[PDB]
């Protein structure tokens, strides 16, 4: 997250860190949202590589013991069947991870609530992106979980020629684009939390930013629109 602030450690208890095994260590690669005690929602592109993945719930500082973490292996990966890794612009950038164990819930570990199917946010709706991704274009990962306030940009504006044009689809949410605050590499897969009727819900799964940089004016961060995939998510969980 470029232009973020440090999150309070109990603000976003559905945020997870998706990590891969790297030598004798683990490396953060993506975010995700805990949606059942044994299921995480993330981006499909996060799990393109043939790696050994784990999820960390209750994580705040990637580099220090928080005293709240639970570490769990990924047992099964179900990528959306229409996903195509060389065409992120087509959409379908979503995957479900079944965890090897069910995590225990507490103030640091909670299920993300998802929007009702079909919900579309008004332009300029209030949302926060969260994650450990780069804090500058071509920078380094955050140590502590970051948040940035990223107002939505509706489809009509986001798909206009000076924004994303054809690349953004109605199955996506755009947010931000002010040139200061954005998602960045390592935030993919994590949540966009939007405040609706007094309750935050996870309306987006972070999917992509500009090839020209993270915080680029009129290139809002682009998220998979969770409310377009409710039936898919429910069908996957029911059949696994
Ligand atoms: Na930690």
């Amino acid at each position: 997250v470029v232009g973020g602030t440090e999150a309070q450690r109990n603000s976003w208890p559905s945020q997870i860190s998706l990590q891969y095994r790297s030598g004798s260590s683990w490396a953060h690669t993506c975010g995700g949202t805990l949606i059942r005690q044994n299921w995480v929602m993330t981006a499909a592109h996060c799990v393109d590589r043939e790696l050994t993945f784990r999820v960390v719930v209750g994580e705040h500082n990637l580099n220090q013991n928080n005293g709240t973490e639970q570490y769990v292996g990924v047992q099964k990966i179900v990528v959306h069947p229409y996903w195509n890794t060389d065409d992120v612009a087509a959409g379908y950038d979503i995957a479900l991870l079944r965890l090897a164990q069910s995590v225990t819930l507490n103030s640091y570990v909670q299920l993300g609530v998802l929007p009702r199917a079909g919900t579309i946010l008004a332009n300029n709706s209030p949302c926060y992106i969260t994650g450990w991704g780069l804090t500058r274009t071509n920078g380094q990962l955050a140590q502590t979980l970051q948040q940035a306030y990223l107002p939505t940009v509706d489809y009509a504006i986001c798909s206009s020629s000076s924004y994303w044009g054809s690349t953004v689809k109605n199955s996506m949410v755009c947010a931000g684009g002010d040139g200061v605050r954005s998602g960045c590499q390592g935030d993919s897969g994590g949540p966009l939390h939007c405040l609706v009727n007094g309750q935050y819900a996870v309306h987006g799964v972070t999917s992509f930013v500009s090839r020209l940089g993270c915080n680029v004016t009129r290139k809002p961060t682009v998220f998979t629109r969770v409310s377009a995939y409710i039936s898919w998510i429910n069908n996957v969980i029911a059949s696994n």
